[PDB]
């Protein structure tokens, strides 16, 4: 199961980001369809399921790639992207 399950409802995760300091350069929308919620400190986030943390995002970056790249072992980004597309991003 999730890490955190209390923030597995999409809706939740979004609503985190209130005071997002990167909703132009890294949209909220993105990162809370990606698992992502912000932990309210600086630009860290954290995978509802595999509780994975980002940090120092640059503008562009896509929040599924980089779930990818991190945790490519998380099973939300296994069952919402699927096994090809974490493969491709490594
Ligand atoms: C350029 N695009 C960025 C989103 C990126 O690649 N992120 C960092 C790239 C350098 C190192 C990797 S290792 C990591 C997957 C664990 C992560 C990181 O450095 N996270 C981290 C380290 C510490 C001491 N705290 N946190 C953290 C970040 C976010 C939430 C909670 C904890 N991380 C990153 O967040
Ligand atoms: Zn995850």
């Amino acid at each position: 199961g999730p890490a955190f399950p209390g923030m597995g409802s999409e809706e939740l995760r979004l609503a985190s980001f209130y005071d997002w300091p990167l909703t132009a350069e890294v949209p909220p929308e993105l990162l809370a369809a990606a698992g992502f919620f912000h932990t309210g400190h600086q630009d860290k986030v954290r995978c509802f399921f595999c509780y994975g943390g980002l940090q120092s995002w640059k503008r562009g970056d896509d929040p599924w790639t980089e779930h990818a790249k991190w945790f490519p072992g998380c099973q939300f980004l296994l069952r919402s992207k699927g096994q090809e597309y974490i493969n491709n991003i490594h």
